[PDB]
């Protein structure tokens, strides 16, 4: 059961494995929002979304793809493609992704950590759904974050 909690993603304070997974664009940018409160954490998640876009002539970036990186010792940031382009989640990216985030975080044994992006809105009535089908359908716990 999903649970829906004020506070900052980056800092979960459970037991066990915690993953962090949110939505980054497929160009390269990582400058305003929640890819800022990463970033006043932990450096390693952007200098790796950067060096994984930088390269994407040799590697797998691009929609859909995750990318997991070691910020503590049983703390993972999820870099997700979801959103094609600037100031627009693509649903089959969105997705994918969190598939692939299901998948790592069942062999990790870990919780899983999201900050909110209402489900009476485009954007979250199409990810929340995702969210359901990807993770707590397999019994993965998530827990959804509301913060400025
Ligand atoms: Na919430
Ligand atoms: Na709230």
């Amino acid at each position: 059961e999903i649970s829906y909690v004020r506070g900052d993603a980056t800092a979960p304070s459970v037991k066990g494995v915690k993953m962090i997974a949110h939505v980054c664009n497929d160009l390269g940018g990582w400058g305003k929002g929640f890819v800022l409160a990463v970033s006043r954490r932990w450096p390693q998640p952007e200098a790796a979304y950067r060096a994984w876009h930088r390269d994407r002539a040799a590697n797998d970036f691009g929609l859909g793809a995750v990318q997991f990186v070691q910020v503590e010792p049983y703390v993972w940031v999820a870099n997700m493609i979801g959103q094609h382009g600037m100031k627009p989640v693509r649903y089959e990216a969105i997705g994918t992704a969190l598939g692939r985030v299901a998948d790592r975080a069942a062999e990790l044994e870990a919780s899983v950590h999201l900050p909110r992006i209402g489900l009476a809105g485009g954007t979250w009535s199409r990810v929340e759904p995702l969210i359901s089908d990807r993770l707590t359908r397999r019994g993965i716990p998530v827990t959804v974050y509301d913060h400025g």
